[PDB]
């Protein structure tokens, strides 16, 4: 848990884009993680601090298709404490997750969403979309870019739900190396 705390503290932002409220976090130096249908765009809203963004990526696997996460470079001065040590090297499932929410409207909630298992493709909304995984917990509209922990890993970012599952963007280490 001192591992869900310390992230929360340092690394988890409430976040707004022009698609609403979101959770973010930022992995290390000024590079931080959304989903990819928050769509960041020019700029974003951290703490209801305006932020330039300076690059936002989107993400795809070999052949191109949507991972739903999208990376930004944010015009700021202050650095992530580092935790890609944290993330694992092989999207990873989990037994006991907790999904961690920080938005404006659902501020520093913890919620425990049990085991988390490797789904694969995922038609979200439409859009074909690789390396999910899905818990069986109840995950609403508004926890779009919540962090999936499980023992001292991040794991994923929150992404869609039916209504019964929640689904998650498996994460990489390698996701973030620089270039
Ligand atoms: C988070 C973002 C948000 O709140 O958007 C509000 C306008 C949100 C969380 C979930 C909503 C329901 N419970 C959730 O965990 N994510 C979304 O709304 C995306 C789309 C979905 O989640 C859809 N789910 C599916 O398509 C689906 C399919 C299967 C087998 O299981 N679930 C529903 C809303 C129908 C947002 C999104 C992502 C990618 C896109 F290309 C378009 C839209
Ligand atoms: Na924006």
């Amino acid at each position: 848990l001192d591992f869900a705390l310390s992230l929360l503290r340092r690394n988890i932002r409430q976040v707004q884009t022009d698609q609403g409220h979101f959770t973010m976090l930022g992995v290390r130096d000024r590079l931080a993680i959304l989903p990819r249908h928050s769509q960041p765009g020019k700029t974003i809203w951290v703490e209801h601090k305006l932020i330039n963004v300076l690059d936002a990526v989107e993400l795809v696997d070999e052949q191109g298709v949507n991972l739903e996460l999208t990376l930004v470079t944010l015009d700021t001065n202050e650095k992530f404490r580092d935790v890609t040590k944290f993330i694992p090297e092989t999207i990873t499932g989990a037994s006991d997750a907790t999904l961690i929410i920080n938005t404006e409207h659902m501020p520093s909630m913890f919620v425990p969403v049990g085991d988390v298992v490797q789904y694969g493709f995922l038609n979200l909304s439409g859009k074909p979309t690789h390396r999910t995984m899905m818990y069986n917990f109840p995950t609403k509209a508004g926890q779009c870019g919540g962090v999936v922990t499980s023992v001292g890993k991040i794991i994923g970012i929150h992404i869609g739900g039916n209504g019964r599952q929640g689904f998650c963007a498996g994460l990489k280490r390698g996701y973030f190396a620089s270039e």
